[PDB]
């Protein structure tokens, strides 16, 4: 598969976007996925003021509230899509919210975590519950 480039990250390696059925997207690169809210998601909120993250080393269960962004009309949790342990979150994101309207699907990621096995991701992608972004 691609997930299997992705994580090997060989030679003209590239990584590889999925997005949800809930407005979300996960890049895996190597062992780590990276996780944000689409375009369309920071287009139906408007002006994000405020993005509550998880904090570092929180174990995740696929579905688990993990993160909360915020405009004036509007908040929304964002879901762990996969099993794994948060080890990294967005810094950029507190001085500059709205970041994650300018570029939700690259800088303005909210944080990024580490899975051991693509199994769980695997199976998603086999049922087209997530599917790659072009």
């Amino acid at each position: 598969m691609g997930t299997l480039e992705a994580q090997t990250q060989g030679p003209g390696s590239m990584s590889k976007t999925y997005f949800t059925q809930d407005h979300e997207w996960l890049s895996v690169e190597g062992q780590v996925v990276t996780v944000g809210i689409t375009d369309y998601a920071q287009e139906q909120l408007g002006d994000l003021v405020f993005i509550d993250l998880p904090q570092n080393g929180t174990k995740l269960s696929k579905g688990d509230a993990a993160a909360v962004v915020e405009s004036v009309k509007a908040a929304s949790d964002v879901y762990a899509p996969l099993d794994g342990e948060v080890v990294e979150i967005n810094a950029a994101l507190a001085e500059s919210p709205e970041l994650v309207n300018q570029k939700a699907e690259t800088e303005g990621w909210l944080w990024k975590m580490t899975v051991q096995d693509e199994t769980q991701l695997e199976r998603l992608l086999d049922e087209a519950a997530y599917k790659e972004l072009i």
